[PDB]
């Protein structure tokens, strides 16, 4: 039993809700919140900009030190950093950016990072401002993630579409 409330069960291990991941994080304080990161950990907009704003820019300050030490992430890769006031940890995961010509096959690699964590609050990677179809992101999620994932979908219209077309 966990404290996620109001989620629609989609499969054995995937749950979904129309919500802002920032608000879900502030209410639940999960062990792991997933950020829809880019390779430079520049949290300007979308999920990343919203999460970083909620940390009063502490996420960005920590991220800049991470990059200065380690260099950029790989597309499909991830790193674990602090969750600040939103979660214990933030798993920064880089899905491919369709607008940059990046390989959508890397979306599966991106979701594989979730399997290193027993329970996560997460967005549909590569969707939103990253350019991919959220319906596709959801199918890759369900077919790749084996740990327990709670998805927060920001847009009500797309959520209803994601639910309606699922089975
Ligand atoms: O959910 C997405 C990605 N974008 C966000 N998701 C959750 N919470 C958020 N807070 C700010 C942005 C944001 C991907 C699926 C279709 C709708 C948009
Ligand atoms: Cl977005």
């Amino acid at each position: 039993v966990n404290s996620f409330s109001g989620y629609l069960k989609l499969t054995d291990n995937v749950y979904i809700k129309n919500a802002d991941i920032v608000e879900e994080a502030k209410k639940v304080k999960p062990t792991v919140v997933v950020n829809a990161a880019n390779v430079y950990l520049k949290h300007g907009g979308g999920v990343a900009g919203a999460l970083n704003k909620a940390t009063n820019n502490a996420m960005q300050v920590e991220s800049d030190d991470y990059i200065a030490t380690n260099g950029p992430l790989k597309v499909g890769g991830s790193c674990v950093l602090s969750g600040h006031n939103l979660a214990k940890h933030c798993l920064h995961v880089v899905g491919p950016n369709v607008n940059k010509g990046e390989d959508i096959q890397l979306l599966k690699s991106a979701y594989e990072n979730f399997n290193q964590h027993e329970v996560l609050l997460a967005p549909l990677l590569s969707a939103g401002i990253f350019g991919a179809d959220p319906i596709h992101s959801l199918r890759v999620c369900v077919d790749t993630v084996r740990t327990n994932v709670y998805l927060a979908v920001f847009d009500k219209n797309l959520y209803d579409k994601l639910v309606s077309s699922f089975l």
